[PDB]
């Protein structure tokens, strides 16, 4: 209490806490026996002990114990060693928590379904919590959430309710005109949500008749308007638009700038643009930690934004799809779950060891991103990313709790009442409730691990900065993309010389292959990254400004029409102590002078 | 090899193998640990034995120990103790299967993501076996499948295919009318499935952008038609038709026999009624293991339907929701995945030890529908229902392997290119695959448990037929609402003279509560069921009949409006040899009359 140590609460890089991990495993495991033998104890035992050393009874076992060493086999040829701790850099995976790897197995044992309340009394009340541990990271006063399979599923829902919301206003017109008197069609499809929902919540009795009229009809799907993502987001969201029905071509791309952050400006221009065409905007998508580079979107400005197109009668639902970034927010908590204030924040970062060294970690835009997601509608949140919880676990938050009842269909006493998908294990919720009850979704938890993983990100990045390697004559220098928003690094290799853009791109797809499954053993390979393409279908002239940089030209950008980044999401805790960094800094280069000799050589 | 020992395969109702489970989970977490290690030996542990002493290490450890007994006390407290022998009879759980709870937690220690098949080669290996093993299971020639988070979403995404492939011609029309020359647009409007497949195959280079201009646009979905559901099953499904764009008013039921089946006749005259009013039938989704009563709908009944209304130029999409039913099919096939004649299936069973006692087991009707399963076009199926796999784990199964191009976004390469969610656990692949390995999907695996769990609920359903109690001076009698299609058993209690339908519901929903967590510690009940309404506006008059055979009137069956029903899904194993069942008979007779001794004195 006032501190926490992080490296008791993972199995370990090396299988450290092993035999701790297998102590309270088992601990766990004679619990569950323990608490299934007392039940009914007047009972004798179905299965006999003449019946345990029976031929046929062992030549079952040894069946069973064949398939499972087949399945270690298969996991131990192929699978990636992420749980190193200074040699993978590249997906969004490393170790996952203990304490939700026990919760998950010892749960599991129960097998209770999380759909209804009387299949698990117990992980349905931990659903509910959980639910509510997720609005208060995202400082809703009065909001819910709940674990969703992933954060595709939760994007989805987050467009479900968009698309419910914005068609009510013509669903009021039609089966209780009063609710919206004197309103042009123009203002329904402008009504901001909080008005949308106090109206609903007026006709209490007319609520069922009022959403049988509203998208759930399958009417008014082409009336509610587009649905503006990032451009390097656009091809992800075709997904939830074509499943939702709005359809494709309802998707449009708003540039990003050379940060690849959504440029508000640009924003703006499509925003009014529709306006004047009467064209509403369904919603609006801003991405906390994106995918491909780790960029937080100015959540702020497009919440003001919005704030003055309200002035002119113009507004848009604002989804969050912090899906990656989404635990970070606790960083920016005290314990009594306030913001904290950007002047005092390396202060609190000091005193609570999210930090090790006190300088400027978190630029004021990042930080101001972070604090305006409390305005926002809903916001996809993964626990089996930044949450460090094991697949599968994605997470939605809604701002009101009131906007459940526009999904809906009739604590929860079916869960699966105001939910999208049906079936869910009561296992996930007690996974993700221990994490959250071993580190609190602020400074004091969540927030140590999250500055761990950024400070580890931020060593990285200077690493690469200063790194030249001579192989053959040649002699290759590395250049990052840009200054991480979050803890995600992205860099390339480039012939100093070399002025053929293609060839660049080939150099670092042969890094990416020799550092990858593709070429050698995975289990032998001594430096893993991953690889992204930046092309101008998706990005548009967003790279140009690095490719420039680079002394390659605007025609050449053209000719390759993409640039091939490397990328390092930098998900280890323990990289964020300079000389444990420094054990790891010349195995890198080591590891990659012996990757670039046999590229050239 | 020849016959398979059950009991070898649970952890037991006592815990009976807890040790053999306790041994494997430990050798397994060591091999995992063991590879861990011995990834770049040479690097030295990060995490110090000076580190591991340390007092924050304590009290983290500390910590983490008291959040996990904050999760066992809540999970002792009320959980449902369903791993009981012959003490609950209700709801669709009963143990997992331990090699899969095994595979499970050992490929969790691995976290892989199985969306890239780079995040986890081995387990995406595995999905793509799962997926051909539940091609296998229905007998697909040349189909596919993959596992799904629920089963709900698989019929989600059953729907999503339908309502794409409808809108398929319309989009050749556009893009290539080659394709579809001289048809009129009704025509388009019923081609068969492969005759679409066959054109789009086709049109290789053209096949993007006639997916473009098909119900992906958003355009046309209220061209294609309505969804026809049983009648039992119509509210369910109408979240899948909001979700997917067609809408609540496309959802058609279909009314369901005095067996809870689909009628086929009134099938027929909706179809032929909707045909001439040109409104095409975008689809009919017939049931095999229904929610609430385990009716198995007559699937070769509507596929021969369908083969005669294609003479007269109307045809259907069929999805078949096997949810709870579909591992029930390896029942029927034989070692070299061949159906096995109804002839010779008491022969097989006998051999197999698939049934202790050797008589009609299954009906000739039941094994007719199961057979046609063939000739759908897609199938949902649980592993986490009667494949005896923990939560979460669906599946969806489709006929023809070229379908998955009419849905897809660009062994796959990505998974997630051809399927509804994102993210996805390789640990849910790896605990399905071994299932499926320890148990083969014909009669020398799940067929012989498949057998216990009816041969069970057979003879829990004689058992019930034969009961009566003596309470106070009234008399208490059991009647069974059908003889059970699969494993599921449903009962009401009646007052024996009472005529009031209303009081029935009563009485039955008064042993429900005694027999659950409503009234009492669930840990202390002695005898568990379940319960579900009957009621008019979801069954229409399908329970008049057996309301008529207990005594009641139509006029009473109107007042009511409803019967009150108890249900037990028999999915224990251990029921299937009549001594031991009989070891329990009592001790649920025993405890009923305490039961309804409370009800009423």
């Amino acid at each position: 209490k006032g501190e926490m140590n992080l490296n008791a609460l993972f199995i370990g890089d090396k299988a450290e806490n092993g035999q701790l991990y297998k102590d309270l495993l088992i601990d766990l495991v004679d619990e569950h026996l323990g608490w299934r033998q007392n039940y009914m104890p007047q009972d004798m035992p179905v299965i006999s002990s003449q019946e345990r050393t029976s031929k046929s009874y062992e030549k079952t076992v040894n069946h069973m114990k064949d398939v499972l060493n087949e399945i270690s086999s298969r996991m131990r040829t192929h699978s990636v060693p992420w749980h190193t701790a200074g040699r993978y850099w590249g997906h969004m995976n490393s170790e996952t928590l203990m304490p939700s790897l026990l919760a998950y197995n010892f749960a599991m044992l129960w097998n209770g379904n999380n759909v209804a309340y009387e299949s698990s009394p117990a992980t349905s009340q931990m659903e509910e919590e959980v639910g509510h541990e997720f609005a208060h990271l995202m400082s809703y006063k009065n909001g819910w959430g709940h674990i969703v399979a992933d954060g595709s599923l939760a994007n989805l829902e987050g467009l479900w309710y968009a698309r419910n919301i914005k068609s009510l206003p013509f669903a009021m017109k039609e089966v209780k005109p009063e609710l919206v008197a004197g309103k042009s069609d123009w203002e329904l499809l402008n009504m901001p949500t909080k008005e949308i929902m106090d109206l609903l919540e007026s006709a209490e009795d007319e609520i069922d008749e009022i959403k049988a009229h509203s998208a759930r009809s399958g009417k008014h799907l082409q009336a509610i308007g587009k649905w503006l993502v990032p451009q390097t987001k656009h091809y992800s969201w075709l997904k939830a638009a074509d499943i939702i029905g709005i359809g494709l071509d309802q998707v449009i791309p708003v540039p990003v700038d050379h940060n690849y952050r959504m440029d508000i400006n640009e924003l703006e221009k499509i925003v009014r643009g529709l306006a004047e065409e009467q064209i509403p905007v369904l919603g609006v998508v801003g991405v906390v930690g994106s995918t491909e580079e780790g960029a937080v979107d100015s959540i702020d400005k497009i919440i003001a934004l919005r704030d003055e197109l309200m002035k002119d009668g113009i507004y848009y639902y604002v989804h969050v799809d912090a899906a990656y970034g989404g635990y970070g927010r606790a960083i920016f908590l005290d314990e009594d779950n306030n913001f904290i204030p950007y002047e005092d924040l390396q202060d609190v970062h000091e005193e609570y060891g999210v930090f090790k060294e006190k300088k400027e970690h978190i630029s004021r835009e990042v930080y101001d991103a972070y604090k305006a997601i409390e305005l926002a509608e809903s916001v996809t949140i993964d626990p089996h990313k930044m949450g460090y919880i094991p697949y599968s676990a994605g997470g939605i938050v809604i701002q009101d709790i009131r906007m459940r009842d526009v999904i809906s269909y009739f604590i929860p006493a079916l869960l699966g009442a105001y939910i999208l998908e049906g079936s869910k294990a009561g296992a996930t919720a007690a996974s993700v409730w221990a994490a959250h009850h071993v580190l609190p979704l602020n400074v004091a938890g969540y927030g140590k691990l999250i500055g761990a993983s950024i400070e580890g990100s931020h060593h990285f990045y200077n690493f690469l900065n200063d790194l030249t390697f001579k192989v053959g004559d040649k002699e290759i220098e590395v250049h990052t993309l840009t200054h991480p928003d979050f803890n995600m690094v992205d860099y390339v290799f480039k012939e100093k010389g070399n002025d053929d853009l293609v060839a660049m791109n080939k150099l670092n797809h042969d890094v990416y292959d020799y550092a990858s499954y593709v070429k050698g053993n995975i289990y032998n390979n001594e430096f893993i990254t991953s690889h992204t393409d930046f092309a101008i279908p998706d990005y548009g002239n967003s790279p140009l400004k690095f490719v420039n940089s680079l002394g390659f030209s605007d025609e050449e950008w053209n000719r390759a029409g993409k640039v091939t980044v490397l990328r390092a999401a930098v998900m280890t805790p323990y990289m964020n102590d300079k000389e444990e960094f420094d054990v790891y800094a010349p195995k890198i280069q080591a590891a990659l002078q012996e990757k670039l000799e046999q590229i050239y050589d």
